[PDB]
């Protein structure tokens, strides 16, 4: 009795207005048949167009990416920015901007906060580095990554959250995690949710794996009992988005 | 024999599609009759909405950040990417980038030489905190600011650099610089371009003032020999930006 599964594309930094009236016509063509919510979400300057183009009911357009207030924070783009414009979805933490862009668990942890009082789902990034992993400190670390995200959530903003798994060397690598490795760190994250935050909230929670998720490794990704989907990166600028939806049927 | 002045507007973090849709036709219904560069650098995300109601013949778009290149950087937006959707017009090195968002002057100087190299039009922002000032290291701190951007570019690229002098302590802060404070920054500017990139070069560089400018402040700053336009930002999101433009002439 899984929740609703998530298919979500994470284009990065990736586009041209060619490229992406060609790509959502892909998308809005495939007729998808179960329960899923698939999510896009463009560069910023690419969510209008998205927004004019895409039409399959089963999408909604996500940031990649915000800041929580307006005012004088030049290059950066603001929650009710996102929210005027209709954009109600943000991926926050993305071990690109953990590791590029300072942001700290503490700076993902207010952000999340932020974006769940301002009305967003939130799709919540965390993952532990190949030194972690090796270090045998998997659990550890992605354990204290949720907890900080949760120490500024009331139990009632979980019903915004989304994880995303994301082990740190699967992304963007051709190293894929096994349905195995997923399994066991969704299963513990899970397991923390449901003592920590609430047996109701962990048993809704969507828990994503993402790092290197094709339309190949999806189905046996998806078949284990605590994966909910993916976010995808590369593979979701290619039409084989399509297959990975389908590989939460 | 001033070269073509520069107005341009950093709406840094703000706006919602109704103010923008106002904020635009006033700068359209605004007839400019002297020869300017009116610029106006909206977030990411209004981008679009901006290019489809603007349509003032003096005007251009620039984006207020950009990274160098495309690929796996969730939440940036690249220079091809810009390029591909028009936007030729980028602001780069703004002191809250390089206070928040880490951007050392490596960083800045390596963002102005890509995107100068990718066709842009640069506005390159230099200036000296509050400290800086006080312990007499003005001349110092925006000389090496500037060096560190020339060291990366050939002499033909300056024909697309244009530089904003903004003291920290007057962004944002009603504690605008003095004309003579302005001019003597802009003349030791000019100066240093003329001897360390060229005489042609430094008589034809637009070198514009920012840190507080408002419309009732902008003409007898404007009325300074080395002094070039104005890089506004609260002031921009007002009706009076129309002043600032006219102050230019
Ligand atoms: C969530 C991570 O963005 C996925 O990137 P991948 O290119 O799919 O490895
Ligand atoms: C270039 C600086 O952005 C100007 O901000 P101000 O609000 O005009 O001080």
């Amino acid at each position: 009795a899984k929740p609703q599964p998530i298919a979500a594309a994470n284009w990065k930094c990736n586009g041209t207005t060619a490229s992406i009236e060609k790509l959502v016509q892909v998308f809005n063509e495939h007729t998808i048949s179960h329960d899923v919510q698939c999510v896009v979400a463009p560069t910023f300057v690419h969510i209008p167009l998205v927004q004019a183009k895409l039409r399959n009911p089963k999408y909604v357009i996500s940031a990649q990416n915000a800041i929580a207030k307006s005012g004088a924070f030049t290059g950066e783009v603001s929650m009710p920015i996102l929210k005027d414009i209709g954009v109600h979805w943000v991926i926050l933490g993305h071990s690109e901007r953990r590791t590029y862009y300072g942001e700290t668990d503490e700076i993902v942890a207010q952000k999340v906060s932020e974006a769940c009082k301002q009305g967003f789902m939130v799709i919540a990034c965390i993952g532990e580095t190949l030194q972690q992993r090796e270090a045998n400190q998997t659990a550890k670390v992605v354990l204290s990554q949720t907890s900080a995200i949760a120490a500024k959530l009331t139990k009632d903003a979980w019903n915004q959250v989304v994880l995303a798994y994301e082990p740190v060397w699967a992304i963007g690598t051709g190293k894929v995690a096994t349905p195995e490795q997923a399994q066991e760190v969704h299963l513990l994250l899970r397991k923390w949710v449901s003592e920590n935050i609430g047996t109701d909230v962990a048993a809704k929670l969507r828990i994503l794996y993402g790092g290197s998720v094709n339309a190949a490794n999806a189905a046996t990704l998806y078949a284990k009992p605590d994966i909910n989907g993916f976010l995808v990166g590369g593979a979701s600028l290619k039409p084989e988005f399509r297959d990975i939806i389908d590989a939460t049927r």
